[PDB]
DNA sequence: GGGTTTCCACTTATTCAACCTTTTAGG
DNA sequence: CCCTAAAAGGTTGAATAAGTGGAAACC
């Protein structure tokens, strides 16, 4: 089972919103639609859906292939569901427009409208708005519809457990080890990170206020470009960040990643990262996390 | 048969997470 | 000058997000 509020926020992070229609001739208007929501994540996590499977009651799960397993909720009487659980707990990233489009679509199928030509023309419409938009197909068979326009989202974080799970998302406990020509050869430093697109920076600013520290740091790889809220100084990381989520637990792998985390922070605190054998310690430590865990 | 929904194997594109080094801050 | 800590500054690839083909299940 699962906390409400750190289900939405880890549906801020994965999750994802579908609408389908797809060009079906044994469809009167020749149309057929599929809605739903659906999260997609590595095998190694795959307790995380069968736990939300397991409090919604609802879903079907699936590979996505050979490292991914997905959690795809379609059938129509059980998006109620998740309409109920994000009208009590709603998304505050941008996704929560992805989401508005997505209700709006289940009103449309709600009152059979999809059944019609002039209802298929208003998922169109939606679906113009919705993630990436009109595929070339539907552009082809509807040349009129042309708005992307995107509504803006621009909510607080509402919810100490909502940060937990988006946490358990987007963010990452590094242990990074500074190279020099000292004595040891490294320094050891904590590094707490939380990644996001450009789309939601008033998002990823908020948190330096919510969390009393850290900055942001924009990336860029081409065309694309994201951003990250970083805490680097230890005081912060030792009295607020660690502190936070040992009372707003996360989920999934991802904790025992910081469970590690932590390991390495009480032996910094102790400055044994100054000594040989204590910084020995600390890359065992930072050899099993992250990628380079056994499961 | 004439339609509609749901499931399941699977793909694609990118936004992530995780990993690096060099430089500056601060005592 | 000495020292380590914190910040600045990237790159990378795959776990994500988002979507697709096909067809069994349904009405
Ligand atoms: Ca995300
Ligand atoms: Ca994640
Ligand atoms: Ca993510």
């Amino acid at each position: 089972s699962i906390n409400p509020w750190i289900l939405t926020g880890f549906a801020d992070a994965e999750g994802s919103f579908l609408l389908r229609i797809r060009k079906n001739n044994k469809s009167s208007v020749g149309y057929s639609t599929e809605l739903g929501f659906q999260i997609t994540l590595h095998n190694k996590d795959k307790s995380i859906l069968e736990n939300i499977q397991s409090t919604w009651g609802v879903g079907v799960i699936a590979n996505s292939g050979d490292n991914a397993v997905s959690l795809k909720v379609t059938r129509f009487e059980d998006l109620k569901v998740i309409i109920d659980h994000f009208e009590k707990y709603p998304l505050i990233t941008q996704k929560y427009a992805d989401y508005m489009l997505f209700k709006q679509a289940f009103n449309v199928m709600e009152n059979k409208e999809h059944l019609t030509i002039e209802g298929i023309k208003e998922l169109v419409r939606i679906k113009a708005k919705l993630n990436w938009g009109l595929t070339d197909e539907l552009k082809k068979a509807f040349p009129e519809i042309i708005s992307k326009e995107r509504s803006l989202i621009n909510k607080n974080i509402p919810n100490f457990k909502w940060l937990a799970g988006f946490t358990s998302g987007e963010g990452c406990f590094f242990v990074n080890l500074i190279k020099s020509k000292s004595k040891l050869g490294v320094q050891v430093q904590l590094v707490f990170s939380i990644t996001q697109h450009i789309r939601d920076k008033n998002l990823m600013n908020s948190l330096i206020t919510y969390l009393g520290c850290g900055y942001i740091k924009k990336k860029n790889k081409s065309e694309f470009s994201w951003l990250d809220f970083v805490v680097t100084k230890f005081s912060d990381i030792r009295d607020k960040i660690i502190p936070f989520f040992q009372e707003y637990t996360l989920i999934g792998t991802k904790l025992k990643d910081f469970e590690d985390w932590c390991k390495v922070a009480k032996l910094i605190e102790e400055k044994k990262h100054l000594t040989e054998e204590g910084l020995d310690e600390i890359k065992k430590i930072k050899l099993n996390m992250n990628k380079g865990r056994v499961f």
